[PDB]
Parts: structure tokens; sequence; C-alpha cells
């Protein structure tokens, strides 16, 4: 595998949003890897829908929150609209995907990373953006401004983002909190500690789509 990888220089990363105060990280992240599997199979950047996703995904619970994993499913079984023709009203509604004409994209399948397992996630990145888990709540990730990020966090995730690339020491992660978070929206976190949750715990649930 690659020393470095960063799939914004490949443009396959659209711009950082915002999820607001509404509980959908779940559908923001599973967004993140449909645009990069889009971008890496056919060519296009094109921004879609989270607002389908939170309208229509019956496995999660709307502003709840959810998983990004049974996004992606129904991603694979039906497709996805783009965000434009479906746009983030921050709020569950009801599913309008019919009214909305034919799908922009559709995916094959799921695939999950076998977990606690740096380059097990490592490996899936190289390929594509893959969705994954951490901890959000505490204080020290809530003020990171750049850097590569060590903590202090705990390991009982709760909030799901995207990781867009990585380096020797350092994972890279979309986080879905606006431009005004983080390194423009996105974190360094430090790989290679000894300790099997990773750090913040993001090794703990990895998926990501697969496309024909
Ligand atoms: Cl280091």
């Amino acid at each position: 595998i690659p020393e470095y990888v960063d799939w914004r220089q490949k443009g396959a990363v659209t711009p950082v949003k915002n999820q607001g105060s509404c509980g959908s990280c779940w559908a923001f992240s599973a967004v993140v890897t449909i645009e990069g599997i889009i971008k890496i199979r056919t060519g296009n950047l094109n921004e879609y829908s989270e607002q389908e996703l939170l309208d229509c995904d019956r496995r999660s619970y709307g502003c709840n929150g959810g998983y990004p994993w049974s996004a992606l499913q129904l991603v694979a079984q039906y497709g996805i609209h783009y965000r434009n023709t479906y746009p983030y009203e921050g709020v569950q509604r009801y599913c309008r995907s019919r009214e909305k004409g034919p799908y922009a994209a559709k995916t094959d399948g799921v695939r999950q990373v076998q977990p606690y397992n740096e380059g097990a996630l490592l490996y899936s990145i190289a390929n594509q953006p893959v969705s994954v888990v951490l901890e959000a709540a505490g204080k020290d990730f809530q003020l990171y401004r750049g850097g590569i990020f060590v903590g202090p966090c705990g390991n009982k995730v709760d909030h799901a983002v995207a990781a867009v690339g990585y380096g020797p020491n350092y994972i890279l992660i979309k986080n879905s909190w606006g431009t005004g978070w983080g390194e423009n929206g996105y974190i360094r976190i430090k790989r290679g500690t000894g300790n099997s949750y990773g750090v913040c715990g993001l090794y703990t649930s990895s998926f990501y789509p697969v496309k024909n």
C-alpha cells in the first residue's frame, strides 16, 4: 500500500458539511463513501442526499441516530439521488424518493473491515474512503485545531465520520461539523499506538460500499 493517501487530491471528496443539531452523522458518513466510490468508478464527483437516507433508512432512527452500514445497504438495493434534488432539511421527514425520479447513483454491496485492526483499515482506505466511528464527546476532540491528535479521548464511540486518507503516523478523517471545526473540517488522528481500539476508538466499526 502507498505511504501517503489523500482522496481529496484525486478529486474524490466533496466540500465539508455541517449536520447541525440533528443526529444524522450516520447519513453524512455514508454519503462521503458514496461520493468517493462513484468518482473512483465513474469519473464524476457529485453530492448525494443525506436527507434521503435520514428519511428512507427504516433500520435507523432519523435524527436520533443511525447506522452507516444500513444506509449503504439501502443505496446498494435502491440507489440515491443528488443532494440538490433532495436537499438537507435537518429534520426527519417521510421518504420522498419516489417523487424524485430515477436514482442518480447505485452501488452493488457493502463490506465490513475486521475491527481493532489498523492495517485492515489502512488497506481499505487505499482503495476508497471508508466509513468509521469514534468517540467525539471529549472536549479535547471538540477543541482540536490541527496537528496529529493523540487525545485524550476514550473508546466509547459515539460519532460516525469518514477516513479519506492516511500517512505514516496518522489517519485523515472528514467530519460533518462544518469547516469551522478542526483543520478546515478535518482531523489527523494518531495511528500506531499500543491500543487495539485505536485512539478515540477509531478501529471499532468500519464499512465501505462496493460497486462493479
Ligand atoms: Cl507519532
